[PDB]
């Protein structure tokens, strides 16, 4: 059974004095009555970790990952644990961190123990309610010291440890350029290869204050989106997700982590966008999971212009994508 799902912002972003929060039983209780049945948990380590004393966490911070774990499970909804913000990196605002994951071993021993923690805390929940997704979309090739080499050996660091405590434990790791570029050199690691549907982000992060790459764009318009001297269309698409299905060929599990797009698009041209990934991703047999539920980039008043919502079980959704999500699952 593939994985079709939303990430959930709950314990996301760490703030001084913000407590994380309780599970959305009620959007939980939305997913399973339409047949989803993944939840990725983005998560900030600042939660648990007071000026990068990586050793000393707040294991009562974890509380609140159990409870998740235990709404989710109770749900038939399988939960992906993932370090947004890790020891020495996040792809938003990296400069906050002290460290550098990609190169500093004392950040890499953090974050090493971090995911060890985790691995004997649920030693013995099944895979098929939860799994690890090491860290949030690793960096390009030269940026903060990345090299294909030392991303490898991390990862391969941290697949060990964990497997050592728990050998049964699911393993998700996601691409490389902010989860865009596929790792053949990990083929064999025996993990989930995690990608993004965010391409073109000209249309996708269209007017995303946190994006740099936005300045001076175009109001989008789709197909054939010209973006950096490129056209963009289904067939881009596939060029695009090409070194992925070559290694979906090969034998290695992929998912699309996150996908969607921003709010400040018009939503006839992102519903446009919608059904090129989505049929891609059912032919491909490929999960998916939003990056957001309710929010700019979720199912539940979104707001992009020209979208229409209508109440259904609990919510105010735009049906016309909730039932993409559903028509394009295998």
């Amino acid at each position: 059974m593939k994985k079709y799902g939303f990430n959930f912002q709950w314990m996301y972003v760490w703030e001084e004095g913000r407590e994380p929060e309780p599970p959305d039983k009620k959007a939980l209780d939305f997913l399973a009555e339409t047949g989803f049945n993944f939840v990725r948990i983005p998560v900030d380590y600042r939660f648990w970790t007071r000026n990068f004393d990586y050793f000393n966490p707040d294991k009562k911070v974890f509380e609140y990952i159990d409870l998740y774990l235990r709404e989710c499970s109770a749900r038939n909804i399988h939960m992906c644990l993932n370090l947004h913000r890790a020891p020495g990196y996040c792809i938003n605002r990296n400069d906050i961190e002290r460290d550098n994951l990609w190169l500093d071993k004392r950040a890499q021993d953090g974050f090493v123990y971090q995911w060890e923690l985790f691995a004997k805390r649920y030693k013995g929940v099944s895979s098929k309610f939860l799994s690890f997704d090491l860290v949030n979309e690793p960096p390009n090739i030269g940026q903060y010291g990345l090299t294909r080499e030392n991303h490898a050996s991390l990862i391969i660091r941290t697949v060990e440890a964990i497997r050592k405590i728990d050998p049964d434990r699911e393993i998700v790791i996601d691409g490389l350029g902010g989860g865009n570029i596929a790792m053949p050199e990990l083929a064999h690691l025996g993990v989930v290869h995690s990608g993004r549907g965010y391409q073109p982000m000209a249309l996708t992060h269209y007017q995303a204050s946190w994006w740099d790459g936005h300045k001076g764009l175009p109001e989008p318009y789709y197909p054939d989106l010209l973006w950096q001297g490129k056209v963009w269309n289904k067939d881009t698409l596939r060029e695009y997700y090409k070194p992925w299905r070559d290694l979906q060929q090969k034998g290695v599990n992929v998912h699309i982590g996150e996908f969607g797009c921003f709010n400040k698009t018009s939503n006839d041209v992102a519903i446009r966008w919608f059904e090129d990934v989505l049929s891609l991703y059912k032919e491909f047999e490929w999960g998916y999971s939003l990056w957001n539920f309710k929010g700019p980039f979720g199912i539940v008043e979104h707001g992009r212009p020209g979208a229409k919502y209508e109440y259904y079980r609990g919510f105010k959704v735009d049906r016309e994508l909730l039932d993409l999500l559903v028509e394009n699952r295998v």
